């Protein structure tokens, strides 16, 4: 069953790049996921996607102002970050989940690498409801 996770975010903004950290942590601990690094270009990564045909995309962001979970397949859902980029998903794939890792603003602000404790922990907070969703899809 093929499972993607689409990491959205800027590394270079501090907290911004949590799902960035994320993508790592699946990549080493979840082979059987295979993860795409979007960065702040997410659509750079459409062609493999379109070309891989995924039963399941996680798409996983960064969101500025705890975790938002979602499956986006559920239309209801999808009626009430990205747009765009959400709704292409949805066209290449049924299960699109959205995975929304909330930030501080102040730690966005700043040409800053890495990550605040926080955020660090909310990382491995994110993994884990992967890690959670990967079990329902067996």
């Amino acid at each position: 069953l093929k499972k993607v996770l689409l990491c959205v975010g800027n590394e270079l903004r501090g907290d911004d790049g949590v799902a960035i950290a994320l993508g790592r942590l699946v990549e080493e601990q979840m082979p059987e996921w295979s993860v795409f690094f979007g960065y702040d270009t997410p659509e750079s990564e459409f062609g493999k996607l379109r070309e891989l045909a995924p039963d399941v995309i996680v798409v996983a962001d960064a969101m500025s102002g705890e975790i938002e979970f979602l499956d986006l397949s559920d239309e209801r859902t999808y009626l009430y970050p990205t747009p765009i980029l959400i709704s292409y998903l949805r066209g290449i794939c049924s299960k699109t989940i959205f995975l929304g890792i909330s930030v501080l603003l102040e730690n966005v602000l700043h040409f800053s690498e890495g990550l605040s404790q926080g955020a660090s922990d909310s990382a491995f907070v994110a993994l884990g409801r992967i890690k959670e969703l990967d079990g329902m899809l067996k």
